[PDB]
């Protein structure tokens, strides 16, 4: 799969690439042609003149005239060099700008198509794969592609042109010697190819490891409340660290192989030098060639050899890009069997729903050996209501998922109006179906936008009508900003009942002819449930509905009732018929200033491996100084080779130069490898340390930090990955080349000051000018860098919001809306990339142009000095070479400066997140750890305000008391603050008024880890992790290796053990992301077991039996009653029996305690609890 990286290159894109390639060819061949112009004559020296006093030459007047002639020749050469500099100015800008624009367009289209491909997959594909990596891909791999299809290919083609044009000039002049060097060239090609293949494979593995780490981080951050409650920060940090170690090892291998490749290239270049000199000597004694011929060949070929040796980093970048582009285009090329974006299907104009399920056999793709439905049969007529009843894991949610065709059945047929649903358009099929899931999931936006996700072209009046139909109007009206209130991830900033009612309204605005309600009133209370049922009954004739529920009134009111038993339906009829059939339904009803200093600050964290720094520095000075030193050595060797005054063997003896060239090649190989490897290893270790430290700091943060809309899970993951990537991009094998260039400039200055003088004053003139160019570029790029970061975060958020909630997006047919949102988010980075392309291309063109222009100015000034006889003609060439190398060094440093600007802000953000301290420090060892606690919980006038909505009073100073062995039942309406009490007792937030005492001690004076370890909580929405069942249960009691036997007994205590035993792989069965690959009852029971394995002193239950059977509820209640005394228990529920069985009951009216006492005490008085118990009875 090669050249797939350019799959999305259009006509304009290909034109940009072609013109950039042509400009690269011209720019590359400019140099060998310029040296051949010097080779137009034999000696490259217009006249020996005074330097040769071989003949008497006693002319004091004619020497002045021939000096004037030399000045004229130098002036003509300077004019030619100025023209070549202008041409270079044009061509370098053209090539870099065109290639960078091409890369930007391809990256934009690749991101768009990758997101489209991700949104185009099936539910089963999302179940099989760890989709948590995908976002990291969108952030990381595409970027690795961007630095491999940009300016790097332009530079590679330029150096290829230099090399091959020099070789063509060689075939023109000295074909035999040129063929001898082109015989060595294949070794360079083979080495480059092999090392590029190895580097691409290593990059693929490293990016896989980074994607694994990103998936781990995304899962941990999405469930940060569970991690904080159970104190799992260390374990998640270790899980991140394992993938960090793998990525670090792969990066070290990548650096090793890249530096081997570069050093081998340089060694081969020097070996080509040595062999060319040998063969030229051999031919120049045999009289086959003249001295001018072999010098011409040398000057034509060897500089291009150096050019390819310098080019090899672009090959490294292209190999990294190819390694990155593997999984992206593997996912892009995947074709789902159920295509939601296909336009080929039937679209019936009139559909009176006739849901038929004919001998349906189904098994989930992730767990395919287990059978769920075995010949399911159902016939639902138009406008009727069917109530699906059974036990947990029976397959009711499976039937709901099959109705909307999230999966296809292996056997059987699902049809509507006698038409099989596989022949109907998938988008049209899911558009006529409105579904409310077992535990709904919203999106991190306003309430109005969440409602509009059901149907986009919806007016505000009918939104209001649907919200009234869902009994949600009152609390939205009480909310400031109305329906523009922002809700957290998955509706985390709304209560369970409010979130469920918002989901109901979202389903209702769809105006569905097929309604699916999978426990739509699980989190509702009596009044809201009653009014919602009345509202649904008002408009029940128009549509056909399927309902799964726990309350008996809604099951009785259904037109027909179906009962699940072992994958089939065993009872199907009216309520009276099933009542008189004494079946399963019978026993169910019976049972009742962005500082620049930040760079150095981050590099100070890299001080542990300082020997790598010093070794790399030494090697960088060695090679950077060797380059101008080799410029002098080559000139001296050429001069000695020309002066063959002793005739032949003296010159065979000059083979010592091939020795010296081989020695220099060995030294260059060793030093280049050593410098690159040391810097790359230190930088990769720094990258690991930054990832680890930033993730640890993120885990240290408070719940309010994650409640901030800007600290979204996708935003957090994108921030982490991108900040680390930028700092790595400025701290890899690149700082080495800045040190090498500094050494190059220093050595050039030294050699120009030794051999000559008054010409280095020109070098001190060029160093400012070129630098100032990069300077402004740097500033400008920094001016946009921050913006880009922000935009990327936003884009990342959208992508994660689409991936973490993919089932909801598929059910809502909102994939196109999220694609449009992703494109709108990516809009700003696109224009930023185009502008940066233009600016950096201008910078490169300016650097090369001033290189050439200052070289011409050096010609002019040196000619003036020679005419004045202030400084000899022989040494001007070495000073000119030093000027050229210094200009190249400064230009390369200025080219680096953009990356320094881009990573300065990332380093600042990294330092900011590291040094941030939360208000409630979960990592602090300071605090009070009582030796033994009695478990007495007391809220004393606690007033709490949520930081995201600070004005709204949630708790207005309610008093609460519960003792050891007591059970406290918190009752109230939705939004009253029952879960707020649980979240406050976990020290998620600190109340501003009032205080919570645990055995008389304020919870702010205790160690937060110790306090959290004393409490076991079951949340309103249980959340598991994408790992094994046993690992999920053992996650309850961290800081201790939980044994298998106690996991088994905790599962037994939660009535989930039998289901685990029935599963293949038993307790090693992997659960999906957030528990999505489990039944709601099974997931809730596993959460209960996770809480119970702790054996906590303070048990907190928040609707812990929201989705359980009568059998499961009875078993769990008996298990809790076994251990009532000896632990304090607080329970939030709307079931009458659970509340009336508790020791004490507290009623919370809009945040205040209103009634407190036993069940009989509250029943005897005529209050709201009496009203509830009377309504239920
Ligand atoms: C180290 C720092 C150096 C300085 C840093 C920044 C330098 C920015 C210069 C880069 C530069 C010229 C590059 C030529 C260089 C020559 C060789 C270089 C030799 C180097 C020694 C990009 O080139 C522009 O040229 C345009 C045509 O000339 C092209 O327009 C496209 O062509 C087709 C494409 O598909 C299509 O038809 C179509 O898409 C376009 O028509 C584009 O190619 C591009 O926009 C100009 O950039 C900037 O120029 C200024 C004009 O003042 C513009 O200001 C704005 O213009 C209004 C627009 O709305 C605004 O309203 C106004 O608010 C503001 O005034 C900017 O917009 C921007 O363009
Ligand atoms: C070694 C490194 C540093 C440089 C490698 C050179 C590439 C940048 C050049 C070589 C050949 C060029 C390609 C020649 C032909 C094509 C196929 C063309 O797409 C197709 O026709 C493929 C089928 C499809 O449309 O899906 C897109 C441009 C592309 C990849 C060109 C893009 C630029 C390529 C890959
Ligand atoms: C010394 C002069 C002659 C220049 C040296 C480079 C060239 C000889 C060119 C011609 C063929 C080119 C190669 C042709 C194809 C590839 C594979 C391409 O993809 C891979 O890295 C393969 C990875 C994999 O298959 O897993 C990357 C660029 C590379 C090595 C090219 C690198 C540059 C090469 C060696
Ligand atoms: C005129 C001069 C420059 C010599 C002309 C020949 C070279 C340009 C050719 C001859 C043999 C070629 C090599 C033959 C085979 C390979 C292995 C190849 O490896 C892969 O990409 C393998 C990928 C896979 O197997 O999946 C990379 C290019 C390379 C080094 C080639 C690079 C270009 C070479 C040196
Ligand atoms: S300065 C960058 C580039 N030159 C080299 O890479 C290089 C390696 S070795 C070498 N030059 C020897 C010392 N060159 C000569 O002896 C020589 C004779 S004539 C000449 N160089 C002309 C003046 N050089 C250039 O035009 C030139 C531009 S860039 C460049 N060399
Ligand atoms: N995405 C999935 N991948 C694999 N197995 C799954 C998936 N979803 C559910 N299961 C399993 O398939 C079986 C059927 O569960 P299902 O969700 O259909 O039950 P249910 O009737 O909706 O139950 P509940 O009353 O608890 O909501 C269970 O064993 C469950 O763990
Ligand atoms: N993270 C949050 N940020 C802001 N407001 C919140 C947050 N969580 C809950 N709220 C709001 O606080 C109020 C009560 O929330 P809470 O979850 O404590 O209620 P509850 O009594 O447990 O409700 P329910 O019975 O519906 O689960 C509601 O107005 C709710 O929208
Ligand atoms: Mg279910
Ligand atoms: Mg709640």
């Amino acid at each position: 799969s090669v050249l797939t990286m350019f799959r999305y290159a259009g006509w304009l894109d290909r034109l940009y690439m072609l013109v950039g390639t042509l400009a690269a060819i011209i720019h590359g061949v400019a140099l060998p042609l310029m040296m051949l112009i010097f080779g137009d004559m034999t000696d490259s020296f217009a006249s020996v003149g005074q330097v040769s006093k071989q003949s008497t030459q006693m002319s004091e007047a004619d020497k002045r005239a021939m000096f004037a002639k030399l000045e004229e020749e130098m002036t003509t050469y300077a004019y030619y060099y100025t023209g070549i500099g202008a041409g270079v100015l044009i061509v370098a800008y053209i090539q870099v700008s065109f290639w960078a624009l091409a890369a930007g367009r391809q990256i934009h289209k690749i991101r768009q198509k990758f997101f489209h491909a991700i949104m185009n997959q099936e539910i089963g594909w999302f179940d099989v794969h760890d989709v948590g990596e995908l976002n990291t891909r969108l952030t990381d791999d595409v970027s690795k592609i961007n630095e491999g299809i940009g300016d790097k290919i332009g530079m590679f083609f330029q150096a290829m042109a230099t090399f091959f044009g020099g070789f063509i000039i060689g075939f023109t002049r000295g074909w035999k010697l040129t063929l001898v060097i082109l015989a060595i060239s294949p070794v360079l090609g083979l080495s480059a190819g092999i090392w590029a293949k190895i580097l691409s494979s290593f990059t693929d593995k490293e990016l896989h490891a980074y994607a694994k780490a990103g998936a781990v981080a995304e899962e941990v951050l999405a469930a940060i409340r569970t991690v904080i409650a159970f104190g799992g920060q260390k374990k998640e940090l270790e899980r991140y660290n394992n993938n960090l170690e793998e990525a670090k090892r792969l990066g070290i291998k990548k650096a090793i192989t890249a530096n081997i490749s570069m050093g081998a290239a340089f060694l081969l270049i020097y070996a080509s030098y040595a062999l060319a000199f040998w063969y030229g000597t051999s031919l120049v004694i045999s009289k086959e060639y003249s001295i001018g011929q072999v010098l011409t060949v040398f000057f034509s070929v060897l500089i291009g050899a150096f050019s390819v040796g310098q080019a090899s980093p672009n090959i490294e970048a292209f190999a990294n890009a190819r390694g990155a582009a593997y999984e992206v285009f593997k996912i892009i090329d995947n074709k789902p069997s159920i295509d939601s974006f296909s336009k080929s299907g039937h679209k019936p104009d009139n559909i009176q729903g006739n849901l038929e399920f004919k001998n349906i056999h189904f098994s989930y793709p992730s767990r395919k050996e287990v059978q769920i439905l075995k010949g399911l049969n159902l016939k639902v007529k138009s406008g009727q209501t069917v109530a699906l009843v059974g036990n947990s894991g029976g397959g009711k949610s499976t039937t709901v998922q099959l109705m909307q065709r999230l999966y296809d059945p292996l056997d059987g047929m699902v049809s509507i109006d006698g038409q099989d649903i596989r022949t109907i358009n998938v988008r049209y099929l899911r558009e006529i179906i409105g579904v409310v899931s077992q535990e709904p999931v919203l999106f991190a936006t306003t309430i109005a936008e969440n409602i509009r996700y059901g149907r986009e072209d919806v007016t505000m009046d009918e939104i209001e009508k649907a919200v009234k139909e869902a009994n949600a109007y009152d609390f939205i009206m009480k909310l400031p900003h109305q329906f523009d209130t922002l809700v957290g991830e998955r509706g985390a900033q709304l209560s369970g009942g409010q979130k469920q009612r918002i989901a109901i309204a979202r389903a209702l605005v769809r105006n569905p002819k097929i309604l699916l309600l999978d426990e739509a009133t699980s989190a509702l209370d009596t009044e809201s449930e009653a009014v919602v049922q009345a509202a649904l009954d008002k408009a029940r004739e128009g549509r056909t509905t399927i309902v799964i529920a726990h309350r008996l009134s809604t099951v009785r009111n259904a037109d027909v009732i179906a009962g699940f038993d072992g994958g089939v339906i065993v009872e199907q009829g009216n309520h009276d018929e099933l009542m008189r059939e004494k079946g399963i339904y019978f026993k169910l009803v019976m049972t009742q200033d962005v500082p620049p200093a930040s760079f150095w600050r981050i590099l100070k964290l890299n001080s542990t491996e300082w020997p790598y720094f010093v070794v790399g520095i030494f090697a960088a000075i060695i090679n950077g100084g060797l380059q101008p030193a080799f410029s002098v050595i080559f000139s001296k060797v050429v001069g000695v080779f020309t002066n063959g005054g002793p005739p032949e063997t003296q010159r065979q003896n000059s083979n010592l130069f091939s020795l010296l060239f081989l020695i220099l090649g060995i030294i260059s190989f060793i030093t280049f490898f050593l410098q690159g490897f040391t810097f790359g290893k230190a930088g990769e270790i720094l990258t690991k340390r930054l990832r680890y430290m930033v993730f640890k700091s993120m885990l240290r943060q408070d719940v309010s930090w994650f409640d901030d809309p800007k600290n979204t899970t996708g935003a957090l993951t994108t921030r982490l990955a991108n900040d680390a990537a930028q700092v790595k991009g400025a701290t890899g094998s690149r700082l080495a080349v800045i040190f090498q260039n500094i050494a190059n400039l220093g050595t050039g200055i030294i050699i120009s000051l030794i051999y000559g003088w008054q010409l280095t004053l020109l070098l001190l003139a060029i160093v400012p000018i070129i630098a100032i160019a990069g300077v402004v570029e740097m500033k400008m790029l920094s001016g946009q860098a921050l913006k880009d970061k922000k935009e990327l975060e936003g884009s990342g958020k959208i992508a994660t919001e689409a991936i973490e909630n993919f089932r909801t997006v598929v059910s809502l047919t909102r994939e196109q809306k999220f694609e449009t949102m992703y494109a709108q988010s990516l809009q700003i980075p696109y224009r930023n990339a185009m502008k940066k392309a233009h600016v950096f291309g201008i910078t490169f063109s300016f650097t090369q142009a001033m290189m050439y222009f200052s070289y011409a100015a050096a010609f002019r000034f040196g000619a003036y000095l020679v005419t004045q006889q202030l400084m000899t003609f022989e040494n001007v060439l070495l000073v000119f070479s030093a000027i050229c190398f210094g200009a190249m060094a400064v230009g390369q440093v200025s080219s680096f400066a953009p990356d320094y600007a881009k990573a300065t802000v990332s380093a600042s953000h990294i330092i900011r997140i590291i040094e941030k301290t939360p208000e409630i420090d979960s990592y602090s060892t300071q605090g009070l750890k009582p030796n033994m606690l009695e478990g007495n919980v007391q809220f004393s006038g606690v007033v709490f305000n949520y930081p995201t909505r600070p004005s709204i009073p949630v708790l207005q100073g309610l008093s609460l008391e519960v003792k050891k062995g007591q059970t406290l039942a918190l009752v109230g309406s939705s939004g009253g603050g029952k879960s707020t009490v649980v979240q406050l007792l976990e020290r998620f937030y600190d109340p501003m008024a009032g205080s919570v005492f645990l055995d008389g001690k304020e919870i702010k004076q205790l160690n937060v880890q110790w306090l959290r370890a004393q409490l076991g909580i079951v949340s309103q929405e249980p959340i598991l992790f994408d790992r094994s069942i046993a690992e999920n249960i053992a996650y309850g009691d961290n800081s201790r290796v939980v044994s298998y036997e106690e996991i088994v007994r905790a599962a037994k205590e939660a009535n989930i053990h039998q289901f685990i035993d029935s599963l293949p792989d038993k307790y090693n069965t992997r659960v999906g992301d957030k528990g999505t690959q489990l039944s709601g009852g099974q997931k809730q029971r596993i959460a209960i077991a996770r809480a119970l394995v702790r054996q906590p002193h303070i048990l907190l239950l928040d609707e812990a039996t929201s989705a359980l059977d009568t059998e499961s509820e009875k078993v769990v209640q008996e298990a809790l009653d076994k251990a009532r005394e000896g632990r304090t228990v607080i329970v939030i529920a709307h079931r009458l029996s659970t509340i009336q069985n508790a020791d004490l009951i507290v009623v919370i009216q809009n945040g205040k305690v209103k009634e407190h006492g036993t069940h009989q005490q509250l029943l005897a008085q005529k209050g709201i609890y009496f009203s509830m118990v009377s309504v239920q009875a």
